[PDB]
């Protein structure tokens, strides 16, 4: 699978600060054409980690105060996260292939 979640503000703490793995979270809405232009690259990283990566989409229409948290200023805005800590972000759309390679720099 593509080992995707959708996240709530809720569930943020259990599913990517309690998460074991590497999280990526994805912050996007339905007016983001950069958010929907890189998801199908998001999906295909989170298949081709099996498991090891966990794709966490947060809707910031739906869900403001994870966002506010964490200072999102505009989307797409990605997170690298391990052990709750945010290890990397980017800001904006990247082909798949820097995604992948951002990805496999955290180790």
């Amino acid at each position: 699978s593509e080992h995707t979640l959708a996240v709530s503000d809720s569930s943020f703490d259990q599913d990517v600060l309690k998460a074991s793995g590497l999280v990526l979270v994805d912050f996007w809405a339905e007016w983001c054409g950069p958010c929907k232009m890189i998801g199908p690259a998001l999906g295909e990283i989170g298949k081709e980690f099996a498991g090891k990566v966990t794709v966490a989409k947060v809707n910031i229409d739906d869900n403001p105060e994870t966002p506010n948290a964490y200072q999102v200023r505009s989307i797409p805005t990605l997170m690298l996260v391990r052990d709750g800590k945010v290890i990397d972000k980017k800001v904006g759309a990247l082909p798949k292939s820097q995604l992948k390679a951002w990805v496999e720099s955290a180790q």
